[PDB]
């Protein structure tokens, strides 16, 4: 569980996060932003843990651009930038919301404050529901609604979602005890909407899980490439686009998705088109406080 790797990932995540806020100017082509960031991650000796999330407003997460994407940042836009970096499989997951070409807002504040609230509170020994309460309050007591079914999550090596949420609400039977050595993304989301998200198209992001019989030559070969370049970390449709006709690409991906070799990370929309804000730090739990990998 090499911490120095985890830390580097965090430093790099931290840098490119900051650069990403500088480049978040109105008329900034969303495609170009993502490419700029991911480029800068690889310069600093990082590989991306996943395609960079550039989710806007009602859109909560799992938007990354494609080639041909013309989405462009418009002033007043609440832009969630979710950056991920890994060092030989050791992960830094960090996120900020920014009102493009504008000052911070009380909604943006509710989320960032929820993050700090959780981090202060976190020691080894603490039950995760305690961090839940911490977040819930910050967001509510500013008269906002936290997104219930989109949370933080345990991180392990080459395993981005390692299957224990740090939920954004108190739940009596969220009883997990934070351990010396646990890595965890704390992501509060807040919205003026319902406080709940669902899936909508497109599916712009994908993850290898399992190899499976693939009858079709085109799809088998694509699965091979995917495993070689990306393994069991998520990947953008965008990255594969380069080579291979876009039609035969989209079909292969759905053909693999069907067989259950790859699974999609489709876009998530806040269910009442509630404008949504996010702030994420990676933390390593330790005895009487926590490292913050990405601060």
């Amino acid at each position: 569980m090499d911490t120095e790797k985890l830390m580097k990932a965090g430093e790099i995540a931290k840098k490119v996060r900051e650069k990403a806020i500088k480049l978040a100017r109105p008329g900034m082509l969303l495609l170009e932003l993502a490419e700029s960031i991911e480029k800068m991650i690889m310069e600093l000796g990082g590989k991306p843990a996943f395609p960079v999330g550039l989710s806007i407003n009602e859109i909560a997460a799992h938007y990354t651009p494609y080639k041909g994407d013309t989405t462009v940042l418009k002033e007043g836009d609440y832009l969630k930038i979710d950056v991920g970096v890994h060092i030989d499989g050791f992960i830094a997951d960090t996120a900020v919301t920014v009102r493009v070409g504008m000052e911070e807002d009380e909604l943006m504040e509710a989320a960032k404050e929820a993050l700090n609230a959780a981090i202060s509170v976190a020691r080894a020994g603490v039950e995760i529901k305690e961090l839940g309460k911490a977040i819930e309050n910050e967001i509510r007591k500013r008269g906002f609604k936290p997104i219930v079914n989109l949370s933080g999550h345990k991180i392990e090596r080459y395993k981005l979602h390692a299957g224990i949420s740090i939920p954004n609400i108190y739940r009596p039977h969220d009883n997990y005890v934070l351990k010396e050595g646990d890595v965890f993304a704390i992501e509060p989301f807040a919205t003026i909407g319902a406080g709940q998200v669902i899936e909508v198209p497109p599916t712009l992001i994908y993850m290898y899980v399992r190899d499976v019989p693939v009858r079709v030559a085109q799809a088998r070969f694509l699965l091979a490439k995917i495993k070689r370049e990306y393994g069991t970390l998520p990947f953008a449709y965008r990255w594969l686009q380069n080579d291979m006709p876009e039609g035969q690409l989209k079909l292969a991906l759905k053909t693999l998705e069907k067989a259950g070799a790859i699974y999609g990370y489709p876009v998530l929309k806040e269910i009442r088109n509630g404008i949504v804000a996010q702030f994420e730090h990676t933390i390593i739990v330790e005895k009487d406080s926590v490292i913050v990998t990405t601060e």
